[PDB]
RNA sequence: GGCUCGUGUAGCUCAUUAGCUCCGAGCC
């Protein structure tokens, strides 16, 4: 179950 | 100052494949 953004416009998956 | 990236023994919610919270570093 990933983490799409990381808050105020960041980018990761898992 | 901005742009991009880090699972960080990091946090939040719903069985998902994304969005929301903060902060650190490099490059231009």
């Amino acid at each position: 179950r990933p983490r799409g953004t990381r808050g105020k416009g960041r980018r990761i998956r898992r």
